[PDB]
């Protein structure tokens, strides 16, 4: 079977309890994870150890807090006490875990299921070929010996409009924002980097990225996490918002793909 789980945010106990609920069995089943495995919850270290141990039985995409962790590890960004990353950063296997993490994809595609996953979703300004090329470009810098330079460059809110003509730092910053930070779009598809509210509370003319018809969503289902204030609600057919705020005291949500059946684990806090 195929299971898709939203943002774990270091909630190791809830993750394992949820996988036991569905009797997840590596080798018979595959787990997809929307990213943001780390930060805020208490068990980022255990989560990373476990997900890395699954090997081919897990398909991960990187989220904005996974990239922040990599920036802290590389000395690019300052550690925030609220993220609770110190046990992972001080672990004896921190190098092994984080060098594995930076090699994971930004985008997962399964053609037989017609299923696409990314942390924040797929901007409607991208077709599938463009999404694949952009993911490959950022994955290449992250898996290279020079990834701290990219992590430093990635921070920024502009440009917010895609063009095939974008080059250099602006192109990478847009790609990173589209995959890992996106929520709202202007009607023409441009990213808004400021509003984090629910769709009902957002100022006009902002619309969720998934409310704007895009070429990927016309042909593929899209699963994503990231947008906790959405609470997993309000999406069109074929759009699966899996982040139900476990680390925030909400719940951890698991979707089984074959029958679209949901399983929920209450937050322990
Ligand atoms: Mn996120
Ligand atoms: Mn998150």
């Amino acid at each position: 079977a195929t299971y898709l789980i939203g943002d774990v945010h270091g909630c190791y106990d809830e993750l394992i309890a949820l996988l036991h609920k569905v009797e997840f069995t590596p080798g018979k089943d595959t787990l997809w994870l929307t990213g943001d495995l780390v930060a805020r919850g208490p068990g980022s270290l255990d989560v990373l150890r476990y997900v890395k141990s699954l090997g081919d039985s897990v398909r991960l995409v990187l989220g904005n807090h996974d990239l922040h962790l990599l920036a802290v590890f590389a000395g690019i960004s300052r550690n925030k006490p609220k993220d609770r990353l110190t046990p992972l950063l001080e672990a004896p296997d921190a190098d092994e875990l984080l060098n594995w993490l930076r090699r994971q994809p930004l985008l997962q595609i399964d053609e037989e299921k017609k299923l696409v996953m990314a942390h924040a979703g797929i901007t409607p300004q991208w077709d599938l070929q463009t999404a694949k090329e952009c993911a490959r470009d950022v994955e290449a810098v992250l898996s290279s010996d020079s990834y701290p330079f990219f992590l430093d460059a990635m921070y920024g809110d502009m440009p917010n409009n895609w063009s095939p003509e974008l080059r250099g730092l602006g192109r990478l910053r847009f790609i990173t924002n589209a995959f890992t930070r996106m929520r709202f779009c202007f009607p023409n598809g441009q990213l808004d980097m400021y509003s984090k509210e629910s769709p009902e509370e957002a100022p006009a003319p902002l619309k969720p990225w998934f409310a704007i018809p895009g070429p990927v969503a016309e042909e593929y289902s899209i699963a994503f996490g990231h947008w906790a204030s959405l609470e997993g609600k309000g999406t069109p057919e074929g759009i699966y918002a899996l982040d139900t705020g476990c680390c925030w005291g909400g719940t951890l949500t698991c979707l089984r793909w074959e029958d679209k059946q949901y399983f929920v684990q209450p937050s322990n806090r």
